């Protein structure tokens, strides 16, 4: 099955998957200079103050931090979208190496790493339904530079020692990921697709300008989870994103002059 690896990798999953060639496939390079400021962008509204969080999971790719979105509690609207989009979780993607790890790419430039919050848009009942939809998914794309630490991420930091082998999972309750968030929410945003098989058509990107500091030490720890089952064989999980994919018929509009 698909991975990361030399053998099943990104250039791979276009066998299991022909939409991987499809026309709105993500990510993408960020051209900054080619991207329009939209006037007609509504401001971003992102609502995590009830936000419920409940577990994290090693998946075998990343780690999801899942949340309880069985009610309108952490919300994301406005912007480009209609409608109410719920947080249902979040994981991240990162390198090897500080120079690689983010899947979005601005002016060619490779980030760390980049958070994911995926939403799904509320009209379409469960997540199962929305990502059969071309507007079912909202996520809120966030790059990671290596710097200063970010002190509202060291919880989850410190949970990965529990979690260290795929399908290993933890309570993790209470965590806000308010934390994760700079300061400006200027975006650029654009019609994609999941990043990871199924690679479906369904996203909505929102894609924040600017990026937040995490330590050497911080990302290092994300660097020693594994791929692998406990007991098996010990891959390291680094370098856990797709590249950029062909923008075809797509414009890239910001939220800012
Ligand atoms: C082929 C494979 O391994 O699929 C793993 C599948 O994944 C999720 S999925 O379609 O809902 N994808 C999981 C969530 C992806 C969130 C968006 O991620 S990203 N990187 O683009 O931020 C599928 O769930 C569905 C149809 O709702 C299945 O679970 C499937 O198993
Ligand atoms: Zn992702």
């Amino acid at each position: 099955h698909w991975g990361y690896g030399k053998h099943n990798g990104p250039e791979h999953w276009h066998k299991d998957f022909p939409i991987a060639k499809g026309e709105r496939q993500s990510p993408v390079d960020i051209d900054t200079h080619t991207a329009k400021y939209d006037p007609s962008l509504k401001p971003l509204s992102v609502s995590y103050d009830q936000a419920t969080s409940l577990r994290i999971l090693n998946n075998g790719h990343a780690f999801n931090v899942e949340f309880d979105d069985s009610q309108d509690k952490a919300v994301l609207k406005g912007g480009p979208l209609d409608g109410t989009y719920r947080l249902i979780q979040f994981h991240f993607h990162w390198g090897s190496l500080d120079g690689q790890g983010s899947e979005h790419t601005v002016d060619k430039k490779k980030y760390a790493a980049e958070l994911h919050l995926v939403h799904w848009n509320t009209k379409y009942g469960d997540f199962g339904k929305a990502v059969q939809q071309p507007d079912g998914l909202a996520v809120l794309g966030i790059f990671l530079k290596v710097g200063s630490a970010k002190p509202g991420l060291q919880k989850v930091v410190d949970v990965l020692d529990s979690i260290k082998t795929k399908g290993k999972s933890a309570d993790f309750t209470n965590f806000d990921p308010r934390g994760l968030l700079p300061e400006s929410l200027d975006y650029w945003t654009y019609p994609g697709s999941l990043t990871t098989p199924p690679l479906l058509e369904c996203v909505t990107w929102i894609v924040l300008k600017e990026p937040i500091s995490v330590s050497s030490e911080q990302v290092l720890k994300f660097r020693k989870l594994n791929f692998n089952g406990e007991g098996e064989p010990e891959e390291l999980m680094v370098d856990n994103w797709r590249p950029a994919q062909p923008l075809k018929n797509r414009q890239i509009k910001a939220s800012f002059k």
